[PDB]
């Protein structure tokens, strides 16, 4: 488990590949994935959608059971559920809604999130539907998280910008 492969390693702690997050916890057997969830865990598009459609539909059903026990989950909160096929465990993160209004500073109390998990594979939360910069969100993950993330980018284009854009703040 937990065989990744192919990062570039950014920080002591944080790792960034290009690849497909279902891609990669295929091969990887992560203990931990994590989905940029919302607090209704309506995993629609996105990577929700991506790794919902790759446990058949089970992340959703599974999920819709943990809303009718407890409720919605809080801006910047997290739950752990069954990683199903693609890891041990599925830590759904909810990352602020900046095109809602929603306080960008729970960027960084999503992000703590990480810290209960030794390892964990990721995407950069609030940096698609959410509409968070993704420089933003990797600058926060970098800053928050001490735990070691492996991330997975699937876009080429915005890759070669986050690793750009790392360096120069980087150095800076
Ligand atoms: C709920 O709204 P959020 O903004 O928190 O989350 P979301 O819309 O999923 O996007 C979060 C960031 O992951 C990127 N992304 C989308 N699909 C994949 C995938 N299969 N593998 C890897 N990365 C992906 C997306 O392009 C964005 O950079």
């Amino acid at each position: 488990v937990n065989s990744f492969s192919g990062y570039l390693k950014l920080t002591d702690n944080v790792y960034i590949k290009n690849a497909d997050i279902v891609e990669e916890a295929k091969k990887v057997k992560p203990t931990v994935v994590v989905n940029a969830a919302n607090v209704y865990l309506k995993h629609g598009g996105g990577v929700a959608g991506a790794l919902n459609k790759a446990t058949n539909n089970a992340m959703q059903v599974e999920s819709d059971d943990y809303i009718a026990t407890n409720g919605p989950l809080k801006v910047g909160g997290s739950c752990v559920l069954s990683g199903h096929n693609l890891a041990k465990h599925c830590l759904h993160v909810v990352g602020p809604n900046v095109n809602k209004g929603e306080d960008i500073q729970l960027l960084k109390s999503a992000y703590e999130n990480f810290n209960q998990h030794e390892v964990l594979l990721a995407p950069l939360l609030s940096a698609g539907i959410f509409g968070a910069d993704p420089i933003h969100s990797l600058r926060v993950c970098v800053d928050t998280v001490r735990t070691n993330v492996y991330l997975a980018v699937f876009d080429k284009n915005l890759y070669d910008k986050l690793v750009s854009s790392f360096l120069e703040m980087k150095s800076e």
